[PDB]
């Protein structure tokens, strides 16, 4: 059972189901080390140009710190925003939710740039929570 | 006994999102074993009093029974008009429009996610079927991994 592939399929589904241009999932350990980073909407050449993987700083760092849903009209405007690295696609609208089970949170599922230029909806948020939950069971199952 | 609580919350959340996403009046999911024996059932859209009047849970017969045995997407304008249909039990809401999809992974199917009575009064669309398939595949990842 390839967990990386499983998490990637979840991200793929999330991006499609809520019409985001971009989607990503980070999964970390308790020491906040990056275990998995999977994504959709970004070409391999761009990925290469970005270079270093995200470390879970800024806005995602906020959700790792306090796991709960967060929608933003403009992720750059958030006080905690660290900004994009060189070569990274610019992104504006944002939806992120923990990837968890009841006992523990392991990750964050996040989507940007809904293709209609609108912020993500309440319904979008609830849907992504549901997909996140399926991911959470996968992660919990890989741990113990 | 009871479903694993994380699995149960997940499967409930999926039914809920599916029901909202495709504008269905009612939404349900059955999960069965490899012998096709129904083990768990979750649903939404039916009040507690009605559930009490209905009484017995579904056994995986009729149209859902068909989908358990031959797992693939099925849309119907009028579910009770299908040749495999067994009919609604006493006190069950009558239901017309139907969308049902298997809950599965590559090598195994565990269940069926199904929705009825789209609120616009129309049948469920191609778009509806595609999206509910995506929610069902997520349910499949969850079932396979709770296990
Ligand atoms: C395609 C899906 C992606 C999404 C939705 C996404 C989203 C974001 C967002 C919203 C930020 C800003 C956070 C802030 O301002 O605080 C950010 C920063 C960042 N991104 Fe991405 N990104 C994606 C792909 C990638 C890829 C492929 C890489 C590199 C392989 C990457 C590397 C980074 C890095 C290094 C940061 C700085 C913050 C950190 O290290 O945590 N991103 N990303
Ligand atoms: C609210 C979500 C529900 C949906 C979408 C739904 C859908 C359906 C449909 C379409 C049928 C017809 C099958 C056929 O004619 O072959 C059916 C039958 C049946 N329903 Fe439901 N129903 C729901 C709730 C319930 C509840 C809450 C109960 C019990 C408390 C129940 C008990 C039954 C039983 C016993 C049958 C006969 C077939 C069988 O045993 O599997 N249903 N349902
Ligand atoms: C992007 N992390
Ligand atoms: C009703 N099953
Ligand atoms: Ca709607």
């Amino acid at each position: 059972p390839d967990l990386e592939a499983t998490l990637r399929a979840i991200v793929h589904s999330a991006t499609s189901l809520v019409d985001a241009r971009y989607g990503a999932m980070e999964v970390h350990d308790r020491q906040h080390r990056v275990l998995h980073f999977v994504y959709e909407g970004i070409d391999e050449e761009t990925v290469r140009r970005i270079g270093h993987l995200p470390k879970g700083l800024g806005v995602i760092g906020l959700l790792i710190e306090d796991p709960k849903p967060l929608r933003l009209d403009d992720v750059s405007a958030h006080p905690a925003s660290i900004g994009f690295p060189p070569y990274h696609p610019p992104m504006r609208t944002f939806l992120g939710v923990p990837v968890r089970v009841r006992d523990e949170s392991f990750g964050t599922l996040y989507l940007t740039d809904k293709t209609n230029g609108q912020p993500f909806s309440d319904d979008d948020e609830v849907l992504v929570q549901a997909l996140a939950a399926a991911a959470g069971i996968a992660v919990a199952n890989a741990r113990l």
